[PDB]
């Protein structure tokens, strides 16, 4: 290996992940309470948000093991089993979050731009179907990768999450390439969905047929682009560098490349978990009723 100094990396990762842990924990607990407590009835969007809250709660649950490993001595005291379990559950949660984000955007685009009257709220059915399908497929992929790693591989060690070349497991390289291309497709769908939502609300505000509360359309138009840009800044960096990460991880290379690649990936993961901790606060603020509840309570 090439052991370059990483005390500053350890400190920044520990503090960032601890802040993300506390913020995402409080955000996701309050979000779960407001999705099961004060929402006796659920809509498709509320179902998808509840599942994003669950996925993110599991990501904040994954965080403390990462902070322990990074702060203790940058050494992994537990077995290779727990290493692979946490390292796989984290990515499982991230890509479940991203798929559910895409699904919310798609339903908002079918609800806002093209819906003329309503849908008679028959949407919770296929909402629960799609959420259960995606969760089961994600459990399938997570267990597949964890069993293909724990037994088929020959390499286990006493340190975790560190940079390891995937020449020992090319299946993981191809799995990550598949995941990156599908994330870019999902983000293309999100960008189409939210751009079209903003444009439709902008034109409707431009006509302004009915004078009363015609400005709420401006607020919603800004909110569409806000959530698109937050998702764009919190995810596109990581998945844009991941192509270079895979390309470097499956060829002969010097170590100096390896330190910069590893530390870039650490910062990008800090960003990704930052999104997973923001999203509940985003739903708290963007909803009129919840924002009024918070403002009158605070
Ligand atoms: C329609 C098909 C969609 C397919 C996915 C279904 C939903 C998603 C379900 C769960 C993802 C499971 C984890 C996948 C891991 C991909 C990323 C990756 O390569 O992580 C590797 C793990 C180690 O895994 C064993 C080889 O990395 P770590 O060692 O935990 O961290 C190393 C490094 N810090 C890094 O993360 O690059």
């Amino acid at each position: 290996t090439c052991p370059m100094d990483e005390k500053l990396l350890s400190t920044v990762l520990t503090t960032s992940y601890s802040v993300i842990f506390i913020v995402g924990l409080v955000g996701n607990i309050i979000a779960l309470y407001v999705f099961l407590g004060i929402h006796r009835k659920r809509n498709s969007i509320q179902i998808y948000l509840l599942n994003v809250a669950i996925a993110d709660l599991l990501l904040i649950f994954c965080l403390p093991f990462r902070i322990m490993y990074h702060i203790n001595q940058n050494k992994w005291t537990l077995g290779v089993i727990l290493c692979k379990v946490v390292g796989t559950l984290f990515y499982m949660n991230m890509y479940i979050s991203i798929i559910l984000l895409g699904f919310i955007s798609l339903d908002r685009y079918i609800k806002i731009n093209r819906s003329i009257q309503q849908r008679k709220a028959i949407t919770t059915k296929q909402s629960i179907y799609v959420c259960c399908i995606v969760w089961m497929l994600a459990l399938g992929g997570f267990l597949t990768m964890i069993i293909l790693t724990l037994k088929k591989g020959g390499h286990n060690s006493t340190m975790c999450f560190h940079y390891r070349d995937k020449h020992n497991a090319k299946g993981e390289a191809i799995f990550n390439f598949i995941l990156v291309v599908m994330f870019w497709l999902i983000f293309l769908l999100i960008i189409l969905s939210y751009i079209k939502i903003g444009k439709n609300l902008l034109r409707i505000s431009k006509r302004r047929s009915k004078f009363p509360n015609s400005g709420k359309y401006a607020t919603t138009a800004r909110n569409s682009f806000i959530v698109l840009i937050i998702f764009t800044i919190c995810f596109v960096p990581y998945h844009a560098f991941r192509f270079i990460y895979i390309s470097s991880q499956l060829n002969v290379s010097s170590c100096y490349w390896k330190e910069i690649v590893h530390k870039t990936n650490e910062i990008m993961l800090v960003l990704s978990s930052f999104n997973s901790c923001l999203d509940p606060v985003m739903y708290f603020l963007m909803s009129s009723n919840i924002r009024k509840i918070m403002c009158q309570l605070l």
